[PDB]
């Protein structure tokens, strides 16, 4: 199973393309820094404003930079079933080493549709599917038995991106699937309660930023030594927090340009963070010890 | 100005293609049934399982058909402003009188990237611009000043589609812009208190399947009838019930298809419609007078 | 049957004891104002922080002072309903015209125990009931179906005082439950949109302080001459905007204060409304032509 | 500060009476099983349904059964500040050792109004006081920052009973306010994640059924043993949702009635929970070892 600090990536762009150095460098300091695994082209990476080459290239750029060292779960989703495909069908073919497939947005499909959705990715797909359960950006839900009867079902589903924000989800999958189910979270201001009631990992935001201490975090939580995990969450909060005062990736986007380490360019509809948020993100980094 | 019954058109597949022979015969009929306009690719069209060149031949096959006699609106949304601009290039290229545009979904934009957004294509724009602005599936909301914002600083933006459920909307629209503000709802069955509260149409759903019986209706609402807008209503709601029993467009293709005008075919992640619902649909259009 | 602009009445404070002196003269002043029916203690009414004594006191003076002249429909709701019966005996013993009930508050019963609640309340009744639908106050819902079959079983419930913000409700109601069924809205602002869809009156907060204009605005709708509500509501719209921009009663007091009707008090954990809000109401009633 | 497995007692009705004996055996038993604390009156011991004198005698039972063994906080809220005062002098004067304030339901006050009602009744109180978050039955929210000012400003409030279901409110509330800060959780399923985030014990609904097993689990994140409690969650998680099948305390109820240690009497709005539940609740238990 996947576990750990999985980063979910910013994706760097420079110049209106995709900034291909500033990606490099982003995931080589992201694997020598601790990262347990990269997620390029998620919802983070801005995969809903890139192109189909683009989204491609990232993938790749990634796949061929962490060279094996780490997992590689390239961001296949869409809300067309026929395209979900047709990104899985290209991560597999790029050497990833798994896909994250969102619940279908805005068109919200039924259960039964879902399961179906599911079922068909499953079928065109050789490597694992981790479906991401985020009811607060698709705009519906995957109930617990649909995502046991997907499970279920498609031998390459073998996990979840938790984002609903209800702690009673690890335990009733836990319930619904075996412990062979992955559960990984996709928010980082509560991995610590997720990873109590057996998570695996998360797939993270803040990771982007701070890499290291999130690995250090994720490796606590692991390790069964959650008072050490306390006290990472005590320092990492304010940037959990911070990194979120508007909408994601437009923290992680300035917190990451802060450092040196990329233009914060984001693409519209998204805009750069507020500025009195900028210094919020700057003092959560000083907490942090990122920012001198 | 736009007004009256603008159906919002089902997609007609066959064969996993649009069914141009059926789409063709829907616009026709749609027609000379009385409907005031039509909106090709909008949700209720699936766009988002639409190919960007079946986008473009929906919008053509509907433009070239409806040959002026009634104004057609092509849906060109996206969660890409990049995207938008280029549905929006195509469509006004074709022929179209205007264009429908969804709020950014999924991505969940600050309100000033949906201002930026719906700026950025009103500069790439020659014609008017709807703002289609559904909260429940969108995961965002446009606020009444973003939305006056909008309108004051974009020569192109002339109306909304609104779909929040909430009619406090047109009355505070008409107060923040003034009532040379189009407005228009995207929900059938509250277009009768929409009207009341001084709309000026409804991009129709159930004028698929009642073309008919939905331009009186909205004929009664022009002429401040709202007598016979009630009894509409009566004979209206069963169906506007109905097709909305599961996620539409499930509901309105079931109805096409039962009524013969073309295949039931949709395309995944969305199912056919439940057949105890199905077996609803029937009897509501039955009760509408539509099947015998 | 209840129709018009009947008055959710706010509960004048002074000393902090109920200043019956300005509760006689608002009662007098709503009734030669044109007001429909007064509603006392409900939720405009400050129910919760009233003594039962003093829950009394407002029901009985408000009687006495309507003389028959217009119909008094008493507050009795409360989330147990040994209360309720409690509330409803006394007011039909003290010669209420029918009785308020909104659906049990925080407790949050099935549909079957909201069922129970209703059928217990109907049998130690001999007055009309109306049930109060506002979920976002109670954070629980009555479904249609719950609706029309407590109609249907209790011969004292006459209707719903709907405060769903959802128009589809007064349609689907007329459908479930017959035209018999009693429509009236609890909110002002979308007031228009509900005659429009057969809604008898409105129980009204904006009539505290435009008793006048409210009760020519619901004429205009009972009379199908929405062209005058609509004219109505253009003059009407930034007073029932303003009168909700914090938690009501909040605003209505300070408006009638402003008037010097009474006292502005509210008690705790109501709070005066924000001055920058004070300013919005003066404007909204100098609009309104209520303030010179 | 209070820790562990706290019990949110169920009131045992007999012959629409207190059952005085059910409820002293439910207290000795729940303290010779390992509760850390009792709340006698919260929402679980249905209080909206109790009336003043019998809210008064199910408090004073509890607190002469405990005999000072273990903590007693009395639920002592309403959306009235007058009464919440009222019975906040009454549990003090009664010998509690804490209350259990709910905030103000219904009446949606505004952050500053919620702020006030807390300080009203701090300055009537004596003893410790525990704001209890549930915006889910409340429908209103306490700001982070509302709280924070309400624990700076009270020195008789000293924590939370959250149940906002959002896990980034403890460690939030770490930030906001210091490690001094009492930190509650209101829901069983999710305590595990909730301790991880640093809590410190949890008002319980499953403690009234399954007591020793749930303080094993409380005193095991009380140890940092986290897999130990895991093994715990993992033992408990069938009665955590089978309990909530419908609406508590209907299922808590029917698991101490099915126990032998009260009748299940419930009162209205409330009603018995559904036969196929009961079944659940039956085999939840048997798998937690409770039932043979």
């Amino acid at each position: 199973m996947f576990e750990g600090s999985i980063t979910a990536l910013v994706t760097p762009f420079a110049d209106d393309r995709i900034d291909e150095v500033a990606l490099h460098d982003l995931v080589e300091w992201q694997i020598e820094e601790g990262s347990f695994g990269l997620v390029p082209c998620g919802t983070t990476g801005e995969s809903p404003t890139l192109s189909k080459s683009e989204h491609e290239q990232v993938v790749e750029i990634t796949i061929k930079t962490a060279n094996g060292r780490v997992p590689v779960i390239a961001g296949a989703g869409s809300n067309s079933t026929a395209e979900a495909i047709a990104f899985v069908r290209h991560a597999q073919n790029a050497g990833a080493d798994g896909v994250l497939i969102v619940s279908p947005y805005y068109n919200k499909p039924t259960q039964e549709g879902i399961y179906q959705h599911f079922k068909a990715i499953d079928a065109a797909s050789t490597i694992p599917i981790i479906v991401y359960n985020i009811p607060g950006r698709s705009a519906i839900e995957i109930h617990v038995e649909t995502l046991a009867r997907i499970f279920e079902d498609c031998p390459n589903v073998k996990g979840v991106k938790d984002a609903t924000g209800n702690l009673l989800r690890p335990s009733l999958e836990r319930m619904a699937c075996g412990e062979d189910f992955n559960l990984l979270t996709g928010e980082d201001g509560t991995a610590l309660g997720y990873m109590a009631h057996g998570g695996h990992g998360c797939i993270s935001v803040t990771a982007n930023v701070a890499p290291a201490l999130c690995a250090d975090f994720q490796q606590a939580c692991l390790n069964g030594d959650f008072a050490a995990a306390l006290k990472l969450q005590d320092r990492l909060m304010p940037l959990h927090r911070a990194l979120f005062l508007e909408t994601n990736p437009a923290g992680a986007k300035y917190a990451l340009q802060r450092l040196g380490r990329m233009r914060g360019d984001l693409r519209l509809p998204l805009v750069t963070i507020s500025p009195s948020f900028q210094e919020e993100i700057d003092d959560a980094m000083r907490h942090a010890g990122i920012l001198l």
